[PDB]
């Protein structure tokens, strides 16, 4: 009860900044959610010993993949971590405690391939889930984790309460589906223009708590450039094995997938800032000012693949 977790000074002071990466040592990354959970949910929130057995038993269910593992998890956790701790007063007791839990499963037991691959190989996911396959699975996977002996964090929630939290998980993961973002931001912006945005209305926050969920996956794009730019590296790595995957089921893939056309990226990254990234963080921004600088870090590195372009890197 009286065990905090504390971290050297720069993270300490670092952690508290948006544009924070979480480092390469991997045996601190479940020190820096427990630390993150504690001060943003509290102390109490969770028992201790089932937190960190849940925590081991999540990033064992994380596979070896180049970008969707277990430093990706916890990725965006720090992420979602940054905008609760930037508005306080905004969030329920029991958003608090199941956002952060959220994001470290939203990715649970991926394989490094996207919906569309199950679809065209026709694995068993894709007859189980006909739409958002993988997260339909991440969630599924979640539920298991949250039922094997010692690791119900939940268990001190009502039977109600409980039923609530589970059901913010499973819309905020649901979410992370980019094929449901577009519609989602389209509507968010439709109602924050015409002033009918109301956080009082639940059909609203679940819309505003899908948008964090996207900018917070999404958050690669919010580093300082090196980051940013090292990142790239593991998600065309993943992207190029898929497409590699399309060729041997006897389908071009398309160019982003295609390690042929690599010399595309700088072009392929712009219009990804410029159609999802950069509109993501201006709506967010727009109903949480104070998620601010997720967009001004988004335009700087937007910047830095327009110098790429121009051959002055
Ligand atoms: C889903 N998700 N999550 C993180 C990121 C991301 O990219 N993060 C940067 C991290 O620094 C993405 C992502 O969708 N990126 C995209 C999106 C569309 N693209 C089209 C091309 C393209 C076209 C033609 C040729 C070469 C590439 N490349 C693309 N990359
Ligand atoms: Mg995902
Ligand atoms: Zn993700």
């Amino acid at each position: 009860g009286l065990m905090q977790f504390t971290l050297p000074v720069r993270l300490c002071k670092e952690i508290e900044l948006f544009h924070f990466d979480i480092g390469p040592f991997e045996n601190m990354w479940p020190g820096i959610f427990v630390y993150m959970v504690h001060r943003s949910c509290g102390t109490s929130c969770f028992e201790l010993e089932k937190l960190c057995r849940f925590i081991m038993s999540v990033k064992k269910n994380y596979r070896r993949v180049p970008y969707h593992n277990w430093k990706h998890a916890v990725t965006v956790a720090h992420c979602m971590y940054a905008i609760l701790q930037n508005n306080h007063t905004l969030f329920t007791d029991l958003e608090r405690k199941g956002l952060l839990i959220a994001c470290l499963c939203h990715d649970l037991d991926h394989r490094g391939f996207s919906n569309s691959y199950l679809q065209k190989f026709d694995h068993p996911l894709a007859a189980l889930y006909s739409t958002s396959t993988m997260e339909q699975h991440h969630f599924s996977q979640t539920v298991s984790i949250l039922q094997l002996e010692g690791h119900n964090i939940f268990s001190t929630l009502s039977s109600s309460e409980y039923e609530q939290v589970l059901e913010i998980i499973r819309k905020a993961i649901i979410a992370t589906d980019l094929a449901l973002y577009f519609g989602n931001r389209k509507q968010l912006e439709e109602m924050y223009q015409t002033g009918s945005l109301n956080l009082n209305n639940q059909s609203h926050r679940d819309r505003v708590i899908g948008l964090m969920m996207t900018a917070c996956d999404l958050c690669s794009v919010t580093k300082l450039w090196p980051v940013t730019k090292l990142t790239a590296n593991d998600i065309y790595a993943e992207f190029w094995a898929e497409g590699d995957e399309m060729k041997k089921l006897g389908i071009q893939p398309i160019p982003m997938m295609d390690r042929d056309k690599k010399d595309e990226v700088p072009q392929g990254q712009l219009g990804f800032y410029n159609a999802v990234a950069i509109p993501c963080y201006t709506t967010l921004t727009q109903i949480l000012p104070p998620t601010e600088p997720l967009l001004k870090a988004c335009r700087d590195n937007l910047s830095q693949w327009e110098k790429v372009i121009r051959g002055e890197e």
